[PDB]
């Protein structure tokens, strides 16, 4: 259900509705300290340009740096949502896929940091995400 | 345009319809060479599965504003403009209604703009920021 | 003392050997929402190229962000440290001064956001910086 | 050199004990294209009132030898580089004994290298990160 962490027994939005389906991200592995995703290039993820939408790495990053959070600490009694995204772009994509790879490089208390890369289908670095995720109390 | 995205070209690679911006529903309102807006209405195409508005659509957002109001001033000057940093911070949540977008021009260099993006909730209340950095390079063919 | 917030009767380090003391920071204004501070270019403020160093616009924030939150937060039991620091270069001071105002744009129980502008002499704008601020309560 | 940066030049505008580096002390230990190290002694001088590493020690270790990483391999190639975004996060706070400094370079493009920098103290702990974004332009003289 793009394979994102099954931590709870219902969920506001059924993935193929929510942004992630929409634009089509899935979730390969998933472990405490590391986590990958990736999505295939369709005109859904593109600008209007031809390429890749800066926007869809950024949300790529994102949704996998949080969710990688979710899936150790929502057990936890708490929830995850991103407090910060700085993503950098290096090198455009036209068509193939995009591939995500989070590790994470701090669990604090109430933030957790995710170093996200962004690959193309030679492997070559296309853009990153220094993603700061916020880690708090969940609310009755 | 499609999404009134400023008409700089006689044709685009994909329709409005097509692209991530037209998926999700996001559209152009004001747009000057210092300053541009763009709103969109939450539905879920705008969510992550916890119901409210994903990170990433305030991301994409400003994205496509600051690059497009770049564009705007650039491409006939024979310039193609990139995002090259998206820096977005999160404050305040948007469960339903609209973001409302403001990108405001704070520095125009050769090879660099710079837009400080504000996203609002339909309250006004200041939900997201995102200093965006625009690369300027000639255009290639 | 740089005229910095008073708010303590004893600190751990004087403004003279602090960092800010030793290139010389100086609080101007400040107010809950507000606050600006301003530093002479000498050679401790540059890299030895000869234009200031980029570290010096980044502390300068860091300094400005940290202390006008610290200025409301500290009676209320808290502390105010840096989180994040995102600066960024826009045209370089080889001499003068530096002015630097921060406007704060959130101010949330556990953040608070400035946004600080940093100018030359003329006005003109030479750097900005994203200040993410972390209000903690003050440990025993 | 003074602080070990790297000798590119036959002389510099402003002496290494000088700078903003020479006064709080960075010092360069290993310098490769991809890969870069620093160092610096705790002392008052690197704090803040409260006793901490001032934040804006970490930015300046971060820039300085990001920065420099990348003179050393374009100077003699007719180029200039000045940072152009220093993004540094803090995770832990550094009382007293030294910050060390790794830089590992993830892209050189032609106009842009960027390089992930981590603040780590001496007991191996990763205290702060810092995103690196490098301009490399012509030199104008
Ligand atoms: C920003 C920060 C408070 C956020 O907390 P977090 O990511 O949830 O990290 P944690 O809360 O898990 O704690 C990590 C360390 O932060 C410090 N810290 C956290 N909360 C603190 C508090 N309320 N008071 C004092 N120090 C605190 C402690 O050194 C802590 O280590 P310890 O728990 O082993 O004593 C913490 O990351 C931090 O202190 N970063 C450094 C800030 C800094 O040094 N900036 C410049 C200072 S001049
Ligand atoms: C990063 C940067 C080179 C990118 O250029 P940009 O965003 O396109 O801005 P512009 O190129 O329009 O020019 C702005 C200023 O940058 C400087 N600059 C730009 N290119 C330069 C070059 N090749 N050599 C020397 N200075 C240059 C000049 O001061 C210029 O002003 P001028 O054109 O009036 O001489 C430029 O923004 C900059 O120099 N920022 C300051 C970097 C800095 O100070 N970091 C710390 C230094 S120790
Ligand atoms: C990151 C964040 C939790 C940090 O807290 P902060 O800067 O200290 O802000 P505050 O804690 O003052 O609270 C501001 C709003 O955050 C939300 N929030 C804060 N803590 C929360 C929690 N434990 N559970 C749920 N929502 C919370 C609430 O909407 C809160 O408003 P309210 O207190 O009027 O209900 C908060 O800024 C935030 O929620 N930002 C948005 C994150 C986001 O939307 N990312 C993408 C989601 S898909
Ligand atoms: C921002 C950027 C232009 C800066 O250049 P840089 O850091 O110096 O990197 P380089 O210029 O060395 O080149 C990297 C790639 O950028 C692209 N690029 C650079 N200049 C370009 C130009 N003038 N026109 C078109 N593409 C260009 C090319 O794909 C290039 O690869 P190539 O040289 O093998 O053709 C470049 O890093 C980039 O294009 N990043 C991607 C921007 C992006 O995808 N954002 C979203 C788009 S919808």
């Amino acid at each position: 259900g793009g394979n994102l962490p099954d931590v709870a027994s219902h969920y506001p939005v059924a993935y193929e509705q929510t942004l992630d389906g929409t634009v089509g991200f899935v979730i390969d592995e998933m472990t405490p300290e590391r986590a990958t995703a990736s999505v295939e290039v369709t005109d859904t993820l593109r600008a209007r340009w031809g390429l890749v939408h800066g926007g869809a790495y950024c949300a790529l990053a994102e949704m996998l740096a949080t969710e990688a959070t979710v899936a150790v600490v929502h057990e936890k009694g708490m929830m995850a949502v991103g407090q910060s995204n700085h993503t950098s772009f290096f090198r455009p994509v036209k068509e193939g896929h995009v591939r995500a790879e989070a590790v994470r490089i701090h669990a604090g208390s109430t933030t957790w940091f995710w170093d996200v890369s962004l690959r193309d289908d030679a492997g070559r670095l296309c853009a990153v995400s220094s993603m700061s995720i916020a880690v708090r109390p969940r609310r009755d």
